[PDB]
């Protein structure tokens, strides 16, 4: 039942949560590099985060009967700007994963595949959680701007995280 | 006091540890695919294991100083002709794994990093269980030879570790 | 077995752990005279800690058979240009433990002393984590300069220590 | 991967191992013979001790793909010309097995082989203990010379080890 | 009043129930060698079991007053040709450690020694668990033939004993 | 993954399963009619377990992701010429229904159809116990005989049954 075509993509997008744990994972490690240590933890928290979404997705394509194939993971990017420029890319990002869930689950409806259709809203309302989560975060640094109190006072929020 | 070079080196271990983790992910899948879940879970284990000793040395080059930058990994082989090939396969990646290990400590003794010879040692003991648990498989699957009811005795017994 | 020379050196670093403690006291009452009771607290408590270290280099020399001489602690300096600066020699001073410790390692090892090389490494580790204590909080330091408000968020954090 | 030498090595060592526990054993019946039960006591949990060393080392020959052989275990003497005798003997030959251990050591170092360099660090820091515990008796017993009254006080200080 | 003649009957059981456990413990190598980690266990176990029998023989001699001399323990053998012959060695074993516990007990009858008759009865009853586990096992494995399966099977029953 | 062959297969057992149940229910009729009504309960509890039976194979047919088709189910027989033949018609039956297991059972097999294997393995435990239960009351009514007491007596404890 479950198509090839469907798989194939589901693979895809598979790597794609598994290469969004490793940008963060990046950036932990930037984080790391510039004293903030809190930032770093919500990073490390955010990539054990995706590479379970990762996972959600590896074992329902194998439940489905269809085959699960790995590809590479990308070198992500190592360095930004600043804290807000890092989570700037971070909403960015996960806007453009909120994306190629929508067209998952639209694939899903032309194939009549109602099984990936109620599994994918799954993770319809996680990327509504995601974007809110890091949109906010950016807003906060905004205001934050320059104020270095203001930015450890973050930092502590954040190193709070699990 | 970490040198470019040491750090440059761990950068690539934890490369390294992260793919090990990657193709016991893939094999996880091979074995899905021929119906032995309890080898796939030793797997899907053994792969979460790679990555816990992946940030181990992710957040010591840390400490030392050193900045980690995060390389692309490999897509991995995808088919192995037999389970007792796919151990078989992973026996000697690890016995390969551990000479990386080795090269490292040597590394840390020609340049005197008593801090990173000592933080390695805890990998030299590892390598050693991963070798033998490895090693231990490979044995019963030849002693299992051809007899598919053995097969999957120890599957079952594969499907308890946690 | 374990030689004079051995049991000397030891002794001066006995001495020198003693010192490091001291001069952490010192720094105490530093903090203290400028209102930052929290940089004060961490001081207290890395007193402690410095004490224990000598501590387990005392006992071990009489588990291996030698004697402890106790030698004068020198009186430390009293005034920094800042907590930056008080922490940049907090900094500098750890690497110079470090630069001890090391030695020793270095000296069991010409000796063939393999006892006192192991007793050692935990030296060896516990000074990776006194630099990087040390360095996060000059960085912390550096990247707050002149921001009063942002100090006394970090003196509020460093009050917690334990 | 271990040589056939280290592997014969570890195995002398076992075997010396579990001599030592026959050698205190021996004098655990020496003791008895001469009503003092706490010496007598000391004796068989330092019998059960060795064997737990020659244990850990059987062990480890295996889980490094070694095998074991077992030797004959020679007969110990049974007779000393008094506890301080006893004492001294078992002193002179913890000694001895740590020299044994060191030679272990230097001959891992040789061979590269850092899996058993490593795990016979273990060994190293347990032989400290043992030369000190030993000594102390002796100087105990020196202390105590013909004193009887004494020498059953530490008797009873020695029954109540576990 | 336990005569001299029993005294060294007692002691030569020792050093043959000593002997039983460093056979067991050979066995323990060999079931390591080739597997099967399972029938080590019991092979630890027995190990273990014997040199408590040992143990309370020792006491025993003592608690009568006699002295307890220690005699090499012979170089046990160290290959069989399968788990078979190996149970059916343990069994012949036991048999013939029954006979020398039979012996001991005629003995004693004849000095009239009844505290040691008595003592001797709780190795005749465990000495007819020793046959009946031995057996039991020997006839198990029969039936098992070549069936590795079935072979793993008891290897999985027997890592689970205490 | 699951083959067309081996879902026929399934499919074909599905039937054979509810013929089962059916034949059973007929027999309550039979038992029923000659008032023997702790055998109709024991025949119409048969009926809701043959039923189960089958409704585990429909649900596993259908999660391997098979098309289970449902064929007519054949009119049974209505008549014996006692309890006794009635029961003898049970066990027969159950012995066929055995050899159609056995038969799944290899076609698994062959096809290394691992999953299927292991879920069958369930139905050869069941038929072992199914086949004892109706030898058990074919014996048990060859010695009632033409004895009614026994038979009345039977027949409560066939009441008994949930
Ligand atoms: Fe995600
Ligand atoms: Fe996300
Ligand atoms: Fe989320
Ligand atoms: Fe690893
Ligand atoms: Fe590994
Ligand atoms: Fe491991
Ligand atoms: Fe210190
Ligand atoms: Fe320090
Ligand atoms: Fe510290
Ligand atoms: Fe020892
Ligand atoms: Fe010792
Ligand atoms: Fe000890
Ligand atoms: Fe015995
Ligand atoms: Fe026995
Ligand atoms: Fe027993
Ligand atoms: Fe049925
Ligand atoms: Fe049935
Ligand atoms: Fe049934």
């Amino acid at each position: 039942s479950i198509s090839e075509k469907m798989v194939e993509a589901l693979n895809r997008q598979i790597n794609a949560e598994i290469y969004s744990a490793y940008l963060y994972l990046s950036m932990a490690s930037y984080f790391d590099s510039i004293g903030l240590k809190g930032f770093s933890n919500w990073m490390r928290v955010q990539w054990q985060e995706e590479l379970m979404h990762a996972m959600k997705m590896f074992d329902f394509v194998s439940e489905r009967g269809g085959r699960v194939k790995l590809y590479a993971v990308e070198e992500p990017p190592s360095e930004w700007d600043s804290p807000l420029a890092a989570f700037e890319h971070v909403y960015e990002h996960e806007v453009n994963v909120t994306k190629r869930i929508h067209e998952l689950v639209e694939m899903a409806m032309q194939e009549k595949d109602f099984a990936t259709y109620n599994f994918l809203q799954w993770y319809v309302a996680e990327q509504v959680e995601e974007e809110a989560s890091a949109l906010d975060i950016v807003e906060k640094l905004r205001l934050i701007g320059e104020d270095k109190r203001a930015l450890l006072f973050l930092d502590k929020e954040l190193s709070l995280r699990q």
